């Protein structure tokens, strides 16, 4: 056996951002940043040819909803890309055809920032302001809609993934 090491910590809290125009000072409430570095996940209907080329871009870093509680409760264009600590959350997202695997520094830990009592606390969300560059996307597994399971012989690694720890 061996114990795992601790995580590298970047000076820039949005080092991972695909759109660096995000304005960290506009995040509300005061963000509690994720300091661990385990694999995160994102269910997305968008296909890997697009995600591996572009990363995950946020819908609106200029005029989107910077309030985290508002964004979580009421789907609204935002500067954030949502991810989760829960490998299996894809099973709750109907028609989301893929489960993406993410190895990225930082992100706002939603439940640490807004509490763990809100309606969607069981999503155990990490919100990436400015999104996530492709170098931090490990790969993807497509999801069989009828059984809500991953089609593991059809997983694909991202050629642009750059391990960093
Ligand atoms: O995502 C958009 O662009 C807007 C539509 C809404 N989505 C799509 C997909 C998706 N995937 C996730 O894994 C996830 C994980 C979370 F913890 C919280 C939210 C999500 C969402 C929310």
């Amino acid at each position: 056996k061996a114990a795992a090491p601790a995580c590298p910590r970047f000076d820039d809290p949005v080092h991972a951002a695909a759109d660096p125009r995000v304005d960290v000072e506009r995040i509300t409430p005061d963000p509690v940043w994720r300091t661990t570095c385990g694999t995160l996940y994102r269910s997305d209907s968008r296909g890997p040819a697009v995600v591996f080329e572009q990363g995950f871009l946020p819908k609106d870093v200029i005029d989107g909803q910077y309030d985290i509680e508002s964004y979580v409760l009421v789907n609204q264009p935002s500067p954030y890309v949502s991810t989760t600590y829960d490998h299996d959350l894809y099973k709750t997202w109907y028609k989301s055809g893929y489960n993406y695997y993410i190895d990225a520094p930082g992100g706002v830990d939603v439940n640490k920032t807004i509490g763990d009592r809100h309606k969607w606390a069981d999503q155990v969300e990490v919100a990436f302001p400015g999104g996530i560059r492709t170098e931090f996307v490990i790969g993807v597994c497509p999801v069989d809609k009828k059984t809500r399971t991953e089609k593991m012989s059809e997983c694909v690694g991202n050629p642009h993934y750059e391990p960093w720890h």
